């Protein structure tokens, strides 16, 4: 099943999140994102940052090629570096990301995150103390040139990641708009449920897609251990014996009743096909206020280092 | 016990709230603030809103004249009304304060809301639609005049409520400050702890005051009768029974052990000297940490109605 976006094409409400630590090899990404299809997941989602485009890209061309899909039934998402906001570095990232995964287009292309960083060879610029230093951009003029890439059959949708309401709105009254953003990706779980984000997007016609929708990794470089696991509340368990399902499954069937399109990433082969079970069963609405009400606005990422910079989102 | 201001002066560690809505006959703020000076209360929390300061200021003064207390045990608090912040309001308003209190000063003078109100008859004036007439006002030049009424002997000390980090700031960096808040007197309890603004109080040696610190007067005219009771939480009522005690006294506790002063409201006999317990006992550093765990950023003040306000501190 799918959404339709505020500019005609259409979206899987379930999607594959790919990103995996610098401790897994490669070609892992190769043989989990195959999985993922397998299983029947349509939205895929990848970005410069995480150094995987070539072997997303490469299982996605083999499940055209062995037919099992075609390119159409795809949705596959990439997301422009924050190094790269000057707006005559847009095009050429996008087109790098392209030659990577070997694709002509992408169905989404995104504005990573609202903090631009300065412009160079380094993914993550820093001093000499390993402070990580900002640069200054009119996000408006990065949007400009991504309405350009949309113009030119390189980018299906255009959308942004990360960004709050005054952020969005800064696009929205951009003078001369000529394309909405289509979604706002951001941080999204019965711990931190968005709620009054979720109905400005609604408002607007732009579509909420939920990361870290069941805890996140829990990487020690940028969550905090202490933080409480969301797949061991105790109300997500109680429902996953009520339904015979999982604390997982009950986390993302709670995003699709409520609008919101969900990321799940898995690397376990067992795992990945469970999570398409989210359209196998259906949470009640007393169900969906208990899980509303365990909302807390905590936001498992570590953003504290970055405070500083002035497009800081929180 | 007592807590240094950066002015010198002391300020008790337990308040005793006297907000009654209308409904409540005048006459129990004398009978019930009576009977919070004679169960041991030395902190007296009032304003022009309240519409009290007769009753509460009669029963000071009866507590001194029948040899209970000293003027000099008693630590009375009063605020300066919205619609009173241009400058040449603001003595005024603490000489009309001070002489429906039949005191000759207040310990504590308060800014009670940065949110500037148009001068007038009406607590909260209100145009031909409803909505309420806003002010545009320098809090800086409301701030210069409050100075001056600590330097007549008026006030104290002074200090400001409902401020949120930044507008602190700005009176901080005022050119020719003279005085800065000995405190910021703000909503504050286990489902909203404001542990952030906290530490940033205790790093410019500024005391958070916390209000609605029992869970609010659940008013239906301004609390959302669907919110969480904060006094049945399961974890507060099971360390109530850890210790011998009640749910209030473990939430009076919190506060007192992480830094805070904190404030009580009651008009009932048995209540008002049962907060006074909290001076008997003590909570573990395990016991804090599951406190801790509740916030929820839950405020019960229903003030979005303000939020066009340029001055709405959340
Ligand atoms: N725009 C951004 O800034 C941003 C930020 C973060 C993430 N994202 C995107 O969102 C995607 C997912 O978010 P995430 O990376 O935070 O991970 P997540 O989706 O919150 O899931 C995290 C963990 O849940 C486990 N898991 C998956 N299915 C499960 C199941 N059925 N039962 C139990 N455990 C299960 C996985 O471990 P196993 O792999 O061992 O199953 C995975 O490590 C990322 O891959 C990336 O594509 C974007
Ligand atoms: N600066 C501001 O803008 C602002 C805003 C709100 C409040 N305040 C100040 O802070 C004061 C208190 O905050 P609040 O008015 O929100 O009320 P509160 O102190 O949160 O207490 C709320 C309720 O707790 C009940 N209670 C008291 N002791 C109890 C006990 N031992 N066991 C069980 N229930 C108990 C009282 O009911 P009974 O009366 O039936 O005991 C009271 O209605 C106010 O009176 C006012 O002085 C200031
Ligand atoms: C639970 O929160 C998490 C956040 C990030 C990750 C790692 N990660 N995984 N996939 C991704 O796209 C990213 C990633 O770094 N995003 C990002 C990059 C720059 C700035 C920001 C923000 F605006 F939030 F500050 C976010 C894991 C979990
Ligand atoms: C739980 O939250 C509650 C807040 C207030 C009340 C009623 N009340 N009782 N004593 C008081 O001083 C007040 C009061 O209206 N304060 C106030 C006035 C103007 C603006 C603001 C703020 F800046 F916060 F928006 C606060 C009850 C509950």
């Amino acid at each position: 099943q799918c959404v339709k976006l505020n500019d005609g094409h259409f979206m899987p409400v379930l999607g594959f999140g790919t990103y995996a630590p610098p401790e897994v090899p490669r070609s892992k990404a190769l043989e989990v994102t195959k999985l993922a299809i397998e299983a029947g997941f349509r939205h895929i989602d990848s970005a410069h940052l995480y150094n995987n485009e070539e072997q997303v890209g490469l299982a996605i061309r083999s499940k055209i090629a062995d037919g099992s899909v075609k390119r159409e039934d795809i949705f596959y998402t990439s997301k422009l570096w924050s190094t790269f906001h000057r707006p005559e570095l847009v095009r050429p990232a996008l087109e790098n990301s392209l030659k990577k995964a070997q694709l002509d287009y992408v169905d989404l292309y995104l504005i990573h995150s609202p903090m631009s960083l300065k412009p160079g060879e380094e993914l993550s610029p820093t001093d000499e103390n390993g402070k990580v230093i900002f640069d200054i951009v009119d996000l408006c003029t990065t949007w400009e040139a991504m309405e350009k890439c949309k113009d030119a059959g390189l980018a299906k949708s255009i959308g942004v990641s990360n960004f709050n309401r005054r952020q969005l709105e800064m696009i929205l009254n951009k003078p001369g708009l000529k394309y909405k953003p289509v979604c706002n990706q951001v941080e999204c779980h019965p711990y931190f449920n968005r709620s009054k984000l979720l109905d400005f997007c609604k408002s607007k016609d732009i579509v909420l897609v939920a990361y870290s929708a069941l805890g996140s990794q829990r990487d020690k470089r940028w969550v905090d251990p202490n933080s409480p696991v969301l797949l061991e509340d105790p109300v997500l368990c109680a429902l996953a014996k009520k339904h015979k399902r999982t604390p997982a499954l009950i986390a993302l069937r709670y995003q699709l009743q409520r609008g919101v399109v969900v990321l799940a990433k898995s690397y376990n082969e067992q795992r990945i096909r469970q999570n398409v079970q989210v359209f196998e069963f259906q949470l009640t609405a007393e169900d969906m206020k208990a899980i509303d009400g365990l909302d807390r606005n905590l936001h498992y990422f570590n953003s504290d280092s970055f405070a500083s910079h002035p497009n800081y989102p929180y």
